[PDB]
């Protein structure tokens, strides 16, 4: 499923991401936009053989099991395919573990390179939250 930007913002707020660990809602919407273009089915292979899954492009080396990433952890205790659901609950809860890991949202290359230091709240203007 491809989200609308306000529809995603509403869903992320419902699941408690707004100001989670100090990151306002605009950061999470901006990250999703540049990681996946709001597409829950987005997958991307990495050079080391791991794969990124879902709206926040969560990686199979550490956070989920896809059965083809040898010597990998499953810290969110889910199959990676669960991150492709139009229900974003698993993606959001796993992201809550990731952002608490220590590096914050710098864990997402796209957020750091494309959202950090910008007017992220522009991503929720006009939305009815």
């Amino acid at each position: 499923k491809v989200f609308g930007r306000c529809e995603l913002a509403a869903a992320m707020k419902r699941h408690g991401l707004d100001n989670y660990r100090g990151y306002s809602l605009g950061n999470w919407v901006c990250a999703a936009k540049f990681e996946s273009n709001f597409n829950t089915q987005a997958t991307n292979r990495n050079t080391d053989g791991s794969t990124d899954y879902g709206i926040l492009q969560i990686n199979s080396r550490w956070w989920c099991n896809d059965g083809r990433t040898p010597g990998s952890r499953n810290l969110c205790n889910i199959p990676c395919s669960a991150l492709l659901s139009s229900d974003i609950t698993a993606s959001v809860n796993c992201a809550k573990k990731i952002v608490s890991d220590g590096n914050g949202m710098n864990a997402w290359v796209a957020w750091r390179n494309r959202c950090k230091g910008t007017d992220v709240q522009a991503w929720i203007r006009g939305c009815r939250l």
